[PDB]
This record gives C-alpha cells, sequence and structure tokens, in this order.
C-alpha cells in the first residue's frame, strides 16, 4: 500500500484506509523544504543565544533561563519518559497505526521544528507494521498517550509486533532503526497535538457511517417484511422540507427499495394503513443523523490536517509563538455530536424490532415465529435490542462541558475529547447489535412471506445473513445468531450496498 | 415594518427581527398561484368523490372512509378543539410572533392545501400584534402548541394585545376578523408541522449568539486587565490549524484588541509568563462554540423555511402523499448542539472570572479590591458564577436522544425538539449571568491600573457598563451590579461591537 | 399557629406545615443558656484579647489579626452586602419562611455565637410574615442566598409583606423592629450554613410525598379501569421479596382497593390475561421510589436541625473550631436521590395512560371515546404526558457530581446542592401533570363502564375530578380540563386517601 | 470453605467472601421442608388437572390451555434456549459464582416449585468452580444471563473450568452430573429474578467500599504531606450536624491520624492558614458518600436474598400468584445511587491531588519535584487524574430513569439495572486511578519531609506503597509507578487499615 504523502492533504477515505489496513508511506519531496526551514530557524535560534520559551529554555523557574545544551537534550527525554503517564487498555494497532500517521502528517507541516529524520523515525516505524505501546487514558485534550508512543523512538516503552510486545529496542531493529536522541523543542513537538483525541473520534465517525449503511438496508428490509410503503421516501416530500441529509437519505432508501418488488406489488389494494413512524419517518430521523455525522466530519477532517502542537516555529519570519491549538475543544465536540447519531440510528432501529413482534402492527407471527404457544421465537432477541439502545441514553451525555484546572491553574480548560471520541465506539457496539437484531428479524419476517422477494440490493442482504444464520423455524439457542449478525456488520457485510458519494469518507 | 414575503425565504437575520419586534407583513403576489393550486387539488379530489386520507376522510374506523362533507368540517373543529391540549406557562408575544411567521411561511409555500383566507387571517394577527395563548408544555415534535394557536381562529382560546389577555372574538374583532370555519385538510395543515420546536430552538440560536459577541469583548477585557498577551490570536496560529470557527473568531479578537493598547504598551519587557488557557486558548474554544453554532443555524434555517405539515399536496401532479416531515428531529439535534455552545462560552467565562479574583495570577489585588482584608470585593460574585456555570452542565443533557411510543404505538418514535429547545433559554440566562460578572470584573481589574486605557471597541464597552456601575471602591451591596450588567447584556449592549458577516443571523 | 421551638427537635411533619402555611414560633426557654453561652465564650475571647479566627480577625491579610472592635463591627456589615451577590427570580414567601426557620433552628442551638437577640429579630419577621427577597440563584452550596436574607436585618434589601414589596426598614417596622448592627462573628453565623440547600430540597422531598400518594390512587383507578387484577398486590409476593418500600406500597394499594369491587367483581372469570408490567409491577416500582425517598428525607429530617455554620464555638470548653459543615453534599445526593422517585413515579403513570389509550390493552374504546372516526379523545393529552415525562430524564441528570473551585482555590470543593435541589420542583411538576391526565384518563374510562363503582377510597378520587371535570362525551377543548386536574393536585385533594404513617413527613 | 446455607440469610460480608473466592457450599436440612412443598404444590396442579399460568400452560395462544405434559417438558427447553439471547463480553468467574449462589439462594427459599435436585445441581456446579458461559448484555432488569447460565444445566452453552472454556457435558461430568431435564415451572423458576442485576450492582458496592478505605487512608496522608490540620476532624463538629456517615467518617479519619504526629508537631505554632475543603470537608463529602452506599448496601443485601421469580408458589395456601418480583428497580436505584458515591470520592481526591501540585496551597515543591525547571515530576499524572474523575461525570448519568417497552407492550415498564450496576465497575476503575496517584504523591510530599513520620496506621500505607514504588528523585517512567499502586489498591492494600464495622459488608 504506498502513499507518498503531501502533508495536510490526507482525506477522510484515506483516513478509513489507513484506520483499516496496515500503510505504507513515503514524504512527497514537497514536504523537505518546509520541514528544514522550521529545524534551521530553531537552530538559528540557538546558535544566536536567542532566548525562546518551549525551544531552548527550561520551564517555570528557568522559563526564560537558555537552559545549557547538555540540560537541553536530556530535558526532551525527561519530558517524554515524565509525560508517559498514561493508563488502562493498550490501544489496539489499528487505533496507534492512525495516531502514528496523524502525528506524521502534523510534524511534516513544517511549523513544529523537529528534525526531518524524528519523523523519518515514525515513518519507519508505520511501515515496519511496529505499533508503541500506548494505553487508553490520562489525556484531557495528549501529552500522555503521545508520550507513550515517542518512548519507543528513545528505546523505552514497548511495541507490538506480528500480535507480540516487543522492547523498544526489539522493536526499533524490526523497523531498522537504533534509539534516538531528542533535540531542542523536539520533546514538545511530539508530545503536544491532538492526534489520539482526533483519532479516537474518527474510529467513532467511521463507526458511525458504518452503522448509517447498515441501518438503511435493515430499514428498507423491515419496510419490506411488515408491507410498508415506498411513499414516504418520496423526493418531493424531502425537496419540500430542504434538508439535505434527510433529501440524501431517501435518496439511499429509494436505491435500495427501487419502486417496487415482488413483495410489495403482491400486496394489492389496502395502502389504508398509514406505516408507523419508525418505518414512515426513517428520512428525517436518519437524515438528521446524516447532518450530524457531516457536521462531525468536517471537524475531525480539517483536525486531521491540523497543525496542533505548541509553540510554533515560522521560518518564513523568524518567529515563534505560543498557542492553544493543542486545545481539542472542536474534537469534543464533534465527539458529542457523533453520540448524538449513533444512538438515534439504534433508536429507530429497536422501534422497528418492536414493531415486527407486534402482530398488530407486523402482520406476521408474534414475535416472528410459528406456533408461538409453546416457541418464544424473537421475544428475548427484542428486549436485549431495548437493554442496548437504553444504554447509549446516558452514554450520549457529553463530556465536552466538562473541564478540570491541570498544570497549578495554567491549564484551567481542557476539553476531555479522548472521552468524548472513545465513548463512542461502546454507543457503536450497542447500536451495532440493535441493527443485527433488525436484521435478522427481517430476513425472518420476510422468509414467513413464501416465496416472496425484495429488492435487488435487499436480496443480497438477505443472502448475506442467510449465508450464516439460518431461517427460525423453532426455539433454538440465540444467542449464536445475534453473534454471527455482529460480526457480518462489523465486517462492513452491507456497507457496499449503500450507493457511493453519501457518507464522508465513503 | 413592512415584510413582503416570498414563502420559503426567510433569513436567518429577518428571523432574529421577527422574533425581536413586531413585523407587518404581506404574501407576495407570486405565492397565491402554488397555494391557490393546492386548495383546488383538494376540491378536486373532493369533487370526483375520490378519497384521500387526511384529506376528505375520518380517522382510524373511518380512515377510508369519505366522512360526509357535514362531519368534515366540524371534524376539523374537533380536531382543533381535541389537540389543545398544551399546559404549562404561557410563552411571551415574542415567541408567539415567531411561531405565527413560520406557521404562515410554511403553509404559504403551497403544499398545504389550505385557503389563502385562513393564511390571511394568521397574517391579519401578526400585523394587528394579537397573539393566541401558547402554552409552554405538550409537544414531542407540535399538535398541541399549533392546536392553541389556531383555537382563536375559530373563536376559541384567548389572545394577547396590548400585554391584556382577550377572549378570541374579541381579538379577532382587533385584527377586523370574524370566527371562521375550517375546510378539508387545514385542521392538519394547521396542527401538524414543526414551527414551534423550530422557533424554540432558534430563539436559543439568537442567544447564543448574543452571548459568542459578548464574550469576544468581556474576554478581550479580561486579557487586558490580566496583562494578557496578544500573541494567542496571531493569524498565523489559526490558519495553521484550518479550522474555520476559531480562524473566525481570531479575526474577531484581533479587531476588538487591535496590535496593541496604552494598557499592553505599558507592561514593557516580560512576557516570560505564558498565558493560562482560559486567555490563551479563546480562538480555539470559542472557535469550537462559533462552529458548533453555525451548523445548528444552518438545519435551523432550512427548517424556518421548511414544508413541514402532513399529508402533503402536490398539485402539479394530482398527488397527496403521506411522509413524516412533521417529525422535528433534526431541530433536536440542532438544539442539543447548540446546548454544548452556550455552556462552553460560559465554562471559559468563568474560569477567566476565577483567573481574574487570583492575586498569583491576575497581578490585581486579591478578588479585584484595594484592602481586602476587611474587603471581600468580587469573591461571591465569583461563587455566583461557579454556581451559574455548573447547572450548565447538567441542562446540556441531550433531549434529542430520548423518546416514547404515542397514538397507540403509530408514532412510536419522537424527536423531543421542544423541550431541547427550550432548556437553551435557561442555559442561555445562565451563561449571561456568568459573562456579566466577566463584565464587571475586568472594568473593575482595568480600573486599578490607574488612568490606562486599553483599545477602541474594548473602552467602548468600559464605557457601556460604568454608565450603570460604578467602579467598586469598597463592599457594597453587590447583588444590583450583576442586576445591571444582565440587563445590558440582555439588551445587546456589546453585540454591536463584532465585526460584521460573522455570526449566522447577524 | 403557635410553634414553642426546641432547637434541634424539628420534625418532617412541622417542616411540612412550615412550609405549607404561616407560623407563629417562639423559643423554647431551654435554648437560652447554650445560645448566651457561646456569645458569652466569644466576649471572653474578646475581652481577654485572644485571637480566634472567624471571631475577632479580619480576612486572609489579617486572619491572625485582632481587627480593632470599630472594623470589627462594620467588618460584619460588608461581609452581608459584598456576600448578597444572588440573582435570578424572588423564591416565594414559602420558600423563605422555610429558609428564616431553618436558620433560627440552627443557631438557637448555642453553637454560633450569635447574639439571642439578633435570633429573636429573624422570629419577629416570621411572626409578622415579613419575608426578606432572596434571589433563587448563586449558592454553591448558602452565602448569597443566607446573605440575601440578612440584609433585611441591618434595613438593607427588601422584604415582601401581604404579597408587595416594602423597603426594608418599612419591614421591619412591620415587625416591631429597628435595624441592627452586627458583632463579633454574627456575620458569619448568618452567612454561613445550608439552610437554602436543605430548604431547596425538602420542597422536593414534599412535591415528591405528594405525588407518591397521588399516584397510588390513580395507579388504582387505572387498574380498575382497564379491569387488572389485584393479585399482584397479594401481601405475600411482597414479604417474599423483603424490600421494605414494595411491602408498604402494597400495603397501600390493598388500602384504597379493597379485596373486589363492584367494577371487579362485574368482570367474571377471564383472569386468564396477565395485567402489564405499568400495573402489576406498581409495588415493585414504587416502592423502590419510596425506599428512595425515605433515605433522602432521613438525611434531609437531620440537616434541617444540623448546626451548619462555621467556625463553631464550643463554650464548654471554650473552644472554637473551623470545620467543613456549611458543605451540603449530603443534601446534593439527598436531592439527586429524590430525582430518580419523581421522574419515575412519572414514567410509570405514562406508561399507564399509554395502556389506557390502547384498545388491545384497555378493554376500552381506543383513546378512551365514543366513535372515536371523528374524534380523537385522550390522544393528544397522552402525547403532553410523554413530553413531560421524557423531560424528566435529561432533568435527572446529577448535580452532586459536579464542582468548580471558589474563593481562590480556597474553596476547591463544593457541592452544587442547591442547582440539585431546585431542579426537583420542575420535575415534580412534569410528573404532577403526568398524574393529573392519569387521573383524567381513568375516571373517563371507568365512567365507560356504566354504572360500576370502584373501591370506597377510589370512588372519592373519582368524585373529587368530576366535580371539576365532566366525562368525555366528544371532542372539545381539553387543556383546560388538564388544568384542572393539576391544581386539584396541587392542593393535596387524593393525598388524604393514602394510609397515615407511610411518607416521612404525613 | 464450607458455607451451610440457610436460605434467605446471606449477609453482605459472605456475599463479598463469594464474589472474592471459591465458595463450597450445602443447604441447611431446614431447607428441604419448603422446598420440597412447593415441588409438591405444582404436582398437585398438575395431579387435578388443574390450570396454572406459569405452572402447566403454554404461552400466550396457550395462556390458559393445559399443555401437554410431552410438550410441557420440552417448553422448558425451548424457553432456556430462546432465552439465551445475550451479547457481548463473557462474565468472569467472580461475578459468575455470585450469580449462581444468589439463584442458589432464592430457589431454595421454597417459594418457586423448583425441585430440589435441580437446585442441588447449580450447588455441584459451584463446589467444582465450573461457571457457565454469561455474557455481559441484554438484560433490562434478568432473563438473558439466567437463561445462559442454566443452558449448562441442560448440557448446552459452555462452562470455564481451570480458566478454559469446556463444552457443557465435559464441564457437567467436572461436577460429577448429567444433562437434566426439566419440569413444569423450572424454566420460568431458573430464567425469571434479579439475579444478575443484584450480582453487578454488588460488586459496584465492594468497591465502592473499597475505594472509601482507600480514600480514608490517602486523604490522611495527604493531610499530613501539605502539613493540614486535625482540627476539622473534632468530633464536636459532627456531632453537631448529626449526620451518622459524616460522624462515622471522621471518627475514622482520627482514628487513622491520631492527635498528633512527628509530623504534625514538627509544624510549630502557624495554624493561621485554614485548610482548603478538599482537606477539611472531607468527613462531610466522605461521610455523604458513606451514606449513600449504605443506603444502597441495605437495598442490594435484601435483594440479596430476596424471592425474584414469577409466578410464586404458595404451598401453604395452594396458590399460585403472578406478580412482579422480577422488576429491578429498586437495585437500579441502588446502583445509580452508589454512582454519586464513587464519583465524589474520586473528585474530591483528585482536587487533594489538584492541592498538592500548587506551591502556594502545599508548602512543598511545585508537582513534588526537586529542580523542577528541569524536571515536571508529578504533573502530568495529575492530568491523568483530571482525565479519570472527569470521565465520571458522565458515567453518573442514572440508568434507572430509562425504559423501553418489550414483549409487545406486555412489559411496558423495566428497570434498566443491569446497565446502572455494570457502569459502576469502571467508574470503579477510574476512582481507584485517582486515588492511586493521590497516593503516590502523598508519599512523594511527605518524603520531602525529610526523616519525619506521620501516625502509625499512615505510616503503613506510605510502607505499603514504598515496596513497590521509590521515591521520585527525578523524572522517571511514570506510568509504571501509577500501575504498581493501581494493582496495590485492587488487591486491598489499605483495606485493613480502616476501622471495623464502619463498611456495610466489612
Amino acid at each position: 500500500t504506498e502513499l507518498t504523502l503531501k502533508p495536510g492533504t490526507l482525506t477522510l477515505a484515506q483516513l478509513r484506509a489507513i484506520h483499516a489496513a496496515p500503510v505504507r508511506l513515503q514524504l512527497d519531496a514537497s514536504a523537505a523544504p518546509a520541514i528544514d526551514a522550521s529545524v534551521a530557524c530553531v537552530e538559528q535560534i540557538i546558535a544566536e543565544d536567542r532566548t525562546a520559551y518551549g525551544i531552548n529554555t527550561g520551564f517555570g523557574l528557568l522559563a526564560s533561563t537558555r537552559i545549557a545544551s547538555h540540560d537541553l537534550e536530556n530535558l526532551q527525554r525527561s519530558l517524554v519518559l515524565s509525560h508517559a503517564a498514561g493508563i488502562g487498555a493498550p490501544l489496539d494497532d489499528d487505533l496507534v497505526r492512525l495516531i502514528m500517521v496523524l502525528k506524521i502528517n502534523s510534524l511534516s507541516r513544517g511549523f513544529s521544528g523537529i528534525r526531518r529524520k524524528v519523523i523519518d523515525a515514525l515513518i519507519a516505524l508505520v511501515n515496519a507494521e511496529v505499533y508503541p505501546h500506548i494505553p487508553l487514558k490520562g489525556s484531557v485534550g495528549d501529552l500522555a498517550p503521545l508520550a507513550h508512543m515517542s518512548l519507543v523512538l528513545l528505546g523505552e516503552g514497548k511495541a507490538r509486533y506480528k500480535g507480540q510486545w516487543l522492547s523498544a529496542t526489539e522493536a526499533l531493529a524490526v523497523a531498522g532503526l537504533e534509539p534516538l536522541t531528542l533535540a531542542a523543542k523536539e520533546g514538545l513537538a511530539l508530545l503536544n497535538g491532538t492526534q489520539a483525541s482526533t483519532a479516537y473520534a474518527l474510529r467513532g465517525l467511521f463507526y458511525a457511517e458504518d452503522l448509517y449503511a447498515a441501518a438503511i438496508a435493515c430499514g428498507g428490509l423491515s419496510v419490506e417484511a411488515v408491507l410498508g410503503s415506498r411513499s414516504p421516501f418520496d423526493a418531493r416530500i424531502h425537496e419540500a422540507r430542504g434538508q439535505r441529509g434527510q433529501i440524501d437519505t431517501a435518496a439511499c432508501f429509494r436505491d435500495l427499495l427501487g419502486d417496487s418488488s415482488e413483495v410489495s406489488l403482491s400486496h394489492k389494494n389496502a395502502d389504508k394503513v398509514q406505516d408507523p413512524y419508525s418505518l414512515r419517518c426513517q428520512p428525517q430521523v436518519m437524515g438528521a443523523c446524516l447532518t450530524q455525522l457531516r457536521q462531525a466530519a468536517e471537524v475531525l477532517g480539517i483536525e486531521a490536517n491540523a497543525v496542533s502542537d505548541n509553540p510554533l516555529v515560522f521560518a518564513a519570519e523568524g518567529d515563534v509563538i505560543s498557542g492553544g491549538n493543542a486545545h481539542a475543544e472542536p474534537v469534543a465536540m464533534a465527539a458529542d455530536n457523533l453520540a448524538l447519531a449513533i444512538a438515534e440510528i439504534g433508536s429507530l432501529s429497536e422501534r422497528r424490532i418492536s414493531l415486527m413482534m407486534d402482530k398488530h402492527m407486523s402482520q406476521l407471527p408474534p414475535f416472528l415465529v410459528e406456533n408461538g404457544g409453546v416457541n418464544s421465537g424473537f421475544m428475548i432477541a427484542q428486549v436485549t435490542a431495548a437493554a442496548l439502545a437504553s444504554e447509549n441514553k446516558a452514554l450520549s451525555h457529553p463530556h465536552s462541558v466538562d473541564s478540570l484546572p491541570t498544570s497549578a491553574n495554567q491549564e484551567d480548560h481542557v476539553s476531555m475529547a479522548p472521552a468524548a471520541g472513545k465513548r463512542l465506539w461502546e454507543m457503536a457496539e450497542n447500536t451495532r447489535g440493535v441493527l443485527a437484531i433488525e436484521w435478522l428479524g427481517a430476513c425472518q419476517g420476510l422468509d414467513l412471506r413464501k416465496g416472496l422477494k425484495t429488492s435487488a440490493k435487499l436480496e443480497k442482504a438477505r443472502q448475506a445473513l442467510r449465508s450464516e444464520v439460518a431461517h427460525y423455524d423453532r426455539d433454538r439457542f440465540f444467542a449464536p445468531d445475534i453473534e454471527k449478525a455482529v460480526e457480518l456488520l462489523a465486517k462492513g457485510s452491507l456497507t457496499g450496498l449503500l450507493p457511493a458519494g453519501v457518507l464522508p469518507s465513503l
């Protein structure tokens, strides 16, 4: 997988690919100039015995003292060691790779005053598929997680390779590297930034997108299973409202559903029963979710390319300036935004499941099973979906509204973006479980409409499932079916049915 | 105030003006065609003894029965009467006017099959400044509140005029109207829609905008009061991150602050103390808030013009279709989105207040007062700001993630957009109180820098306050000062200092 | 209403009476000793030129300086003036009276070193029904609200009398008082404490209790209306679980319901349809709520009698000690606890309403109305109940988990108990609206069981309502009925049906 | 470990031991009578061709049909298979053992009509340390998780033994069992109940208790490290407030702290600086938490012994009754209650950490390190604690206030107690991380008071830590120290210092 990186130009689709699979990358030749020039600007400051905070000074007491060169170099190690104070579970390699590539992208923009050779080391680690240990918690939005990553550069910490933990030195050799020594500003360049926060929210974004796509397919099947109407998806309704998300959503439903199906055609005159909101307001509810994840994607798309460390080096003017780009407030809001979409996608789906369980609603046997006097059918699966949908409401509580003061009142407001981002992964597992159950139920219900077929793309969704899970004939161990369905969705089995260009990264 | 309405074209600035003050409006002649044509389409259906749900049928049992004309007409009254089941405090006239104008705008787009003369009645009521009673609660997202409004059309309910409650009939005469009788589909046309939800969120939007504007001015004063740096607002920092909200925010700070001030110039060499995040990350935090309220404004801007009732009449094709546009999910998310902005604006401000109270941070006397051994100064005001900032965290909990099934499982998923929107008004009162206190504190602190002036626009912010509230010389009754400051902000005293074209409706 | 107060012995029932109506109180003679002795201890310190913090010292810089007597006295006024920095709506007289009586109770315990004559002034104000202005917001848990109350003692602020605002001096004369001058420690004695926090939560408690009582009656009517069973309330079921709240709750249902009714008897054999959880799990759900409000009442009962100011005077030993009793953490948790009860009482009730709307569940006409083809009946009322029930979920978010640092890091953790307590009042208005609608619906449904009577106490609940609201014959303006029902409940119309000794204050 | 079980008499301490380690149990002979008698009552019903719902009937359609014996037996398997529809991670053996023992306890009370031999099988599995697979999610409060457990009884599912998954049949043989066939009511007896919900909250309870205990020790060390006063813990202060939790908490502090220490004695005259609230209000804040966890423990203690299935068999009277004991509302509230305690314990601790980082507060070097110009010391550890404390606020959102309708509107209100309980485990990991950091910091700070010793018990807390983690001399890899400290706490290293009889289960 060759990627030739033009720093600051990653697209959301590129980001999804980095997240999904190993990468091979190289910096574009056009990146060298600005990168080498911020180093030269740093080198000049030092050569001219100029004092610059965050460049050649010590801290606090020494924040204006030109720390001797000797202590300057060891100050970088001490920063990284002391800052590597994270805790909790190890991030998986996929997420570690994204963070590494985000850091490379940002440093490579030439505002950080870090040597190209350090950047090249990180790249060597990516290319070698050597992923430094990074613990899940600690950042308030990303000193700790970025400090854990950088440990390996110095020959400290540990890293994963071929799924086994290696010592840093062992790890470095795998990548054809030897331990490095950091120079002025490099410690800060590596530790300051929003790459972990951004990475966490991006994974939430990609999950949110996979689930949107799945939900269009499952909701289409459910519509068919209970003989719902295609009228709610009429373009005229959506154009008259003017909401773009909803207009795009409805277009997706029409594409998947078509004008009619054998199923729909064989439910002749009757269209006298208006469909419940969980079917009929799918464009409106799923469109709102689509708009919401597009808003987040835009913010996160920009942040993936942001120059986020501090202080910034402006070689062109000779200036070094301390600002607040390491504050990940926009990332935090984007994540809280995504929370709303993942929850409402799951909520609308659970009510569709609920409908399907109701023989007064479904025009199907109660709980989707033949001879329910002695068979419980899907009844407890529906309960599982309610439990999962429910959990998402509390999980929806925003993290972007909380802050505690740190660094002795000097970092008196922070974003809490890492917590905001990572709760999204569990919300997505809940909504994924809900959709898997909807998937199972709608194929069961369509099954009961003996011999009848739905549309072309929805029939592919039925075959996808039925190749792993059989029709529900009579009560049997239920959980393995749900497990199966969930893995299918997690593997993107239905994503490909959605039309192109709808979702930010797809 | 003449407004000649081209239906579906209201701008956010027009919406802010309708919200802020009485309107005089007239429909543009180009609206008549489509409006008269949906009526004609309805008239044709009835003339052809065609059955159409939501047009000439009864409900449930009779949902396919062509209800006799006679019962058809009385069905409209009964719908409005039975649907007027709202409760809680009366909306104020300002908000009632916005809802009325939103309903007019939507019906006037010609998809609702309602007579121009009914639309004209609502317009007559607006023009006459006769505002029907509408209670605050009941909608799940807006049958009840729109049904209360429509009562007056029929000569039921009551309405406010010159701030006094009048009977509907008295009210109607003030507007030069007599009670009307509704025709086929008119009841539904009036009661279905998202106008109240939209109106509630729009007020939240306009509040959020006023507060943003105030916060740029107050944060600029606070920066000056504690001798902060202008370096964090350097354009190069914000362009390097790429976030638009933050880029625009920083531009606002530079405009208000300028390159230097007498204050800043007289704090010679020293710039050795990095400013805390509550000053230095203002572009990043306030920019995130700006982006967030721009996302909401876009959704709400579109929704203000939406065709939101049901079923929709498509005269051009002869079709009538039932869809889900009355589902206000996008409005609900937009409001939850705005919640995040109002809270973080207040949180960042309270920490700026906090900083100002700390003589190790502020370079000012503790609690902003001379001889604090016996004077408490601003100490308890700061506590008030903490209480107000705090309340906003719980208030931030999203409403868009909750739903309960209604109408016997037929409306099985709803938005909860009215609750989402109205909590914003109280969040805004909290953040307004916080900013008022920041305002007071920064003018006090600048005062203590004897004779020194800040920038041109920030000096106007100081004079604005000082014309109502005097320097704090020694302990005195504090609450009246805060009261004063709050009313000043609520009157938009600082809004005008912000550069043009930054905020969606300004 | 004579109350002769033995300080520290108020009961919850006494507290409900103070809250509900004017009081006439006098201190018991046995209170004089300890009250006069803490003053004497303060007087001795001063007479012996001993330095005591919070007694005869100034603040911060002067926290160890024996401030001259002269400045000592003016320091008390300045504390009260500067601390009166609250904001928002005026508390109503009922709540102001409770706070005043709570302060009197606490000071009268003799640990505060305040003169009996100051205490007597507050008592004079209560007895005269002169209620100082106190604004709703500002405390983080209660300097501001207690400082506003004390203003009037000094002839500052304003007070309400016979529902009109009076100047403090006018107010004082009504009570036969002249402005006072405060002595050493008195300022702190008055301003420190948890009385407002406690008062806010107590009102929440009493509301929660009224609603519990109402819900037993309404749920009993609903059970009857849909021909539910009395079997779920069998004592054996509740004893076998062992939960006390549930055991007591079920006993209440049995008392109100009885072994059988004309209604229940006339629904002969059939008991083949198990009742839904919203009826059948009433003991379990309402019992949990009962336990929860009993836990809160215990904490609040104790806190109503707490010695809560600081520093405390221990005359017996001669010691003065600074502690943290003014921290209202337990009050904050008690309120968050009560939030759960008010929400679940309303949630269970709304589902009972929902059931009643469902002719497949209710054994009643859909939406409780004859000829629903053209009549909507209770359909939109149910929607109102869903909107109100829904709002309570977000409102349930705990305030006790938030804190911001105040007083320049010296009050670095606070309770947020006032916010916790006051949100309960609105939660209670929501649940009250829900129950009013249940009340209306169950009497309507029982009505439809022509001529049949329920039990003795539930028939009184029916007559209570029917004296204000008529049977629903056909569609009519709905909101006035709900308004009526709500006022009935707010007046305690159903409270008296509940057996004695169940609820903490009743 | 022999336990001879008297059903319904488990104590909280017994429950903590079952949770912590393997058990060996036997039913007391006095349990046989009522257990054999409910079976006989079931047998009599069947022998008399009496129809009883949930005993010898089929479901829904057949809810009044005496299902043939043959289908009766297979209905039990089908219930268990179809109900085993849970998902998510496998519970660990510890938690599976607790659930099994809770189920045994409840069935053994003789109200369930299940054969002693089935109960004996579960006991055989416990004794053999064979733990059936149970997935984490699915219950709405516990059909799915109890159905997964019961699978193994029938020779389905899988179970863990010596940490390896075994087939059910392999598992059964390890316990000396063969697959069973279930009889009338047994399926329901096994699947209905609140044992998983209760088990989840109990683990939360025990965690909350361990953390309370740790926090008293760490807060005592922090007090000493920054030369705080013992005056806030004076019994007179706590008795004067009257709050029991706080009185008990303060007694704990006095026990651990003592009247004085070498440390405290060597900080001679000065006691002129009042301690911040994070030290001084420890009795008030930790006491509130203690009260809160005592309230939960009481509910959970009772529920551990509850008869929770349905319908219940009352052999004494011959009656079988369907009720709602399987509704775990009280468990859900107890868990939400515990959430508040775990969060506030962590919040108060993080502010104590914060204080310790502030040389204007701590009387220690900034960030607890010598030569901080080039050493960052504990600065980023503090950030980690803020991130962890912060996460707990959103996690605090109550689950007991949410519900969705299941079983086609027949279970229209549910508790969401499993979600409520399990979020507590992660909240406890956050607060544990916070305390570990406090622990580290206070031992570091005391270290800096060269040669000085604190009290007897607090010196043991110092030695406990120092045996794993060395004094912080200069910057080094920080995270391993925190990891170490966390494992120490998780192992109960400080629990034993707390006085006996304070905590419900200890």
